[PDB]
């Protein structure tokens, strides 16, 4: 598999790693999203310690108002992170 | 870096790998997009041999009508591929 192909599978695997822990096994509830950010985005994003802060991130990500981040919503989150990283390192 | 963090950087690196070859160094023209698909998505997508087929893929990806795929448009392409892969392997 190419690097791109392995990257794609890694996105799928991290989503399932955290989504399957509680409740709906195919969505990230706020608790699962906080764990994902703190354990997997520790170089890209500030650690979340407050309920207020994960509330706000979930508000941004949650396009259908169910209080959770589904796989489509997670893909939008990945696009946001990737865009911000790409731009951080360039002029 | 986590797996997710390395995956994010891999998306950036494959985009730059192909975008920088010709013309606008920050967009994939059809020629660059064809090369990316054929060399980097050979397990996920059918090889492109015809101008018609890359025309069609570029039509799908090109949201601002400039005939090219910018980084935002490429992120949408990555979301499409990842979604299709995730769903292929599940019930
Ligand atoms: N010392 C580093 N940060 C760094 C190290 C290696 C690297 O290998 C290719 C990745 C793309 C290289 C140029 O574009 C970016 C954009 C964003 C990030 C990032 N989100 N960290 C990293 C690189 C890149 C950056
Ligand atoms: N050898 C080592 N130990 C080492 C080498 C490079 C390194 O680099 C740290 C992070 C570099 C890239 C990630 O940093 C950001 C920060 C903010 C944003 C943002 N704008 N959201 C995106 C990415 C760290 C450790
Ligand atoms: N034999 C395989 N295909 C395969 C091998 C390893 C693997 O490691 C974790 C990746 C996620 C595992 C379960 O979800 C998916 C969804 C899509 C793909 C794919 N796009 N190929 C692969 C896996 C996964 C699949
Ligand atoms: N040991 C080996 N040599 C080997 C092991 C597994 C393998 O698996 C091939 C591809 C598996 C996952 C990629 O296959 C697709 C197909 C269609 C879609 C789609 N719906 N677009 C998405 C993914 C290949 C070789
Ligand atoms: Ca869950
Ligand atoms: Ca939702
Ligand atoms: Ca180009
Ligand atoms: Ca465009
Ligand atoms: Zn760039
Ligand atoms: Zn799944």
């Amino acid at each position: 598999m190419s690097e791109l192909e392995k990257a794609v599978v890694a996105l799928i695997d991290v989503f399932h790693q955290y989504s399957g822990r509680e409740g709906d096994k195919h969505k990230l509830k706020k608790s699962e999203l906080k764990e994902l950010i703190n354990n997997e985005l520790s170089h890209f994003l500030e650690e979340i310690k407050e309920q207020e802060v994960v509330d706000k991130v979930m508000e941004t990500l949650d396009s259908d108002g169910d209080g959770e981040c589904d796989f489509q919503e997670f893909m939008a989150f990945v696009a946001m992170i990737t865009t911000a990283c790409h731009e951080f390192f360039e002029h």
